[PDB]
């Protein structure tokens, strides 16, 4: 459970696409509703994630996602490698259903579920910080 | 320099709006190009930030930004208070100019500058994690 490994996958709900990144060692999640399942959307999300967390390698359950020239360039620029050493999408989907009524847009509902997921109990949010600070010291 | 304090401001470049959040104790930055300077854009950004970092209080140099019923609801939901105890927007603008040519869209350029800002040298990214893990332990 290395501190730099993330898993990226796209799931579907209400005819929309939700891109889910999981920090594998901690269970911490970053997720966003994207207009389309394209490389430009994937490339932009990776660039944003890498500027926020130390992202060393990325795994996926759909290898074809990392074929676009655009995603390769983002991984090139950010120094990210593909992971060769290797559920929550559904716990997230359960949390979204529980909070869907409180919000008009699904995107609002996804960020609320990401909040509840990462702050629920140590929390996934406390684990990622501990794991990364430990790796620093 | 409490670990839960963030400063949010909107800056302008190329006729677009960039929303910049600074973790005050560390100098770590989260920034995004938003289509418009509205409360719905501000409310969505706060909900996303709070699900990623422990956000206790938020300060701004434009108090009118926090007047919309929408932003108040996001702060209500996320348990965020307004800060009453209290530059980088320009170091970020310097980094964006240095990298603007490498990218077509300004939004791509902003995430690259956020990456360079947070990973430059201890780094702002290393400080925020240390500060928050220290506050946990
Ligand atoms: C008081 C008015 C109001 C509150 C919330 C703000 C949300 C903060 C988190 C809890 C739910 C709240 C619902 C909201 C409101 C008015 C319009 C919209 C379209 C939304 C939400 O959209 C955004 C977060 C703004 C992009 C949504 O999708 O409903
Ligand atoms: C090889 C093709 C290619 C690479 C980059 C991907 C970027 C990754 C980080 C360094 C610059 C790269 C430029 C790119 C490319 C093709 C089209 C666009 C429109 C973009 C960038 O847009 C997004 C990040 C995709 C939203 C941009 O705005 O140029």
């Amino acid at each position: 459970c290395s501190p730099g490994i993330w898993q990226l996958d796209c799931t579907h709900l209400e005819g929309k696409v939700i891109l889910v990144a999981v920090h594998v060692a901690s269970g911490y999640i970053e997720a966003e509703v994207i207009p389309a399942e394209t490389g430009q959307e994937t490339a932009y999300f990776l660039l944003k994630l890498a500027g926020r967390w130390p992202v060393k390698t990325v795994h996926t359950d759909n290898g074809s996602n990392f074929t676009s020239t655009t995603v390769k360039a983002a991984c090139w620029w950010a120094g990210i490698k593909q992971e060769f050493g290797i559920s929550m999408n559904k716990e997230l989907k359960k949390i979204i259903g529980q909070v869907r009524d409180q919000a008009e847009h699904l995107k609002t509902a996804v960020q609320m579920a990401v909040f509840i997921h990462n702050h629920k109990r140590y929390s996934a949010g406390e684990r990622i910080v501990d794991i990364i600070a430990t790796d620093i010291q």
